[PDB]
């Protein structure tokens, strides 16, 4: 049903997905240390960004991981092409991840705006349900890419739904906790929010090559959408979210922030 599973793919296309998904493992693995490193140089106040985007590089590296040896599982060169086997690869365990990693970016969005108490917990709330409905209508229509499109549409019309008005709740956060911004960050966070809209826009864009281009290039567009999708909403922006971290840290005394960027 998944519309990878009905072409066979030349040996350029899947050695290309092969390596798409395989730099994509070390890419997050790799920042993954990264986060865990710097993670002395934020305040306990904001510690736990940090923490999350090292949940999201191991959730999505090991998503990835799974993606890539299941590619390679699914596909042997036969008779001059990749062609399926008896397992099959699907983009699906994407989906539940992002079940699991959108929250830990928004907390920690919503962290570094320096929400604290029934403010924080509420506002996650409502964004994870809107994003978590996001996610399930998204998988429900990614379901019928093969055998009704019309499914695929309505069914991704009621996920972007979900996704306007969970963009909707981050932006008034974003205006109006600005100001309780140090650092400089009050500025920066506004990019972060700029930054996440285009790196999620590229997934609907990545759930329609189904009715535009139902052929195997489609296929390799989609998994290079994906890609860039990943790089972008995962490691760029918990980059940033790191940079504000330990800026608001250094502003607010903890000496090994302002060591840190003193370096610098
Ligand atoms: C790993 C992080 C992110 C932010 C991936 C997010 C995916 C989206 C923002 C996708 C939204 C989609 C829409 C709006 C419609 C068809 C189904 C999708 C979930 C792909
Ligand atoms: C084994 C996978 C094949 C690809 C090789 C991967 C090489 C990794 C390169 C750099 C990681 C990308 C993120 C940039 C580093 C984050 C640290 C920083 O610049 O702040
Ligand atoms: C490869 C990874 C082995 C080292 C893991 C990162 C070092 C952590 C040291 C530290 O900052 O506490
Ligand atoms: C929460 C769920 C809210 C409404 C979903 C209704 C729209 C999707 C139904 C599409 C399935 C179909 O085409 O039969
Ligand atoms: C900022 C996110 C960047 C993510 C990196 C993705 C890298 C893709 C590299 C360039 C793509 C051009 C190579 C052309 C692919 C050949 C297609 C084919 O074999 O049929
Ligand atoms: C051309 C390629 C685009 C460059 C790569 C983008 C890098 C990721 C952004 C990570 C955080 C950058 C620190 C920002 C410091 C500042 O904004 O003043
Ligand atoms: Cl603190
Ligand atoms: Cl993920």
């Amino acid at each position: 049903k998944n519309i990878e599973s009905l072409f066979d793919y030349s040996a350029g296309q899947f050695e290309f997905i092969d390596h798409l998904l395989t730099m994509g493992v070390g890419v997050h693995f790799a920042a993954l240390i990264f986060f865990l490193v710097v993670s002395q140089f934020v305040a306990p106040k904001y510690r736990i960004a940090t923490a999350l985007s090292c949940i999201v590089m191991v959730s999505a590296g090991l998503i990835l991981n799974s993606q890539a040896v299941m590619w390679t599982d699914a596909y042997a060169y036969v008779d001059g092409s990749y062609q399926l086997q008896d397992l099959t690869f699907s983009n699906g365990y994407r989906y539940v991840n992002w079940m699991a990693t959108i929250p830990c970016l928004l907390l920690q969005l919503l962290i570094v705006l320096n929400l604290k108490g029934k403010e924080l917990f509420s506002t996650a709330t409502w964004l994870i349900l809107a994003a978590w409905g996001m996610i399930i209508t998204g998988y429900v229509g990614q379901l019928y890419e093969v055998d009704d499109i019309a499914q695929l549409m309505i069914w991704g019309a009621v996920s972007t739904a979900f996704f306007v008005v969970m963009n909707w709740i981050v932006g008034t956060k974003i205006f109006k906790n600005r100001a309780t911004m140090l650092g400089g960050t009050d500025s920066t966070i506004t990019k972060v929010f700029w930054l996440m809209m285009f790196a999620w826009t590229l997934y609907p864009i990545a759930y329609l090559v189904p009715a535009f281009m139902n052929n195997a290039d489609g296929v390799v567009l989609r998994q290079l959408l994906f890609t860039i999708a990943d790089i972008s909403s995962k490691v760029i922006y918990g980059l940033m979210i790191t940079y504000i971290a330990i800026q608001q840290s250094a502003a607010a005394g903890y000496v090994p922030a302002q060591q840190a960027l003193g370096r610098i």
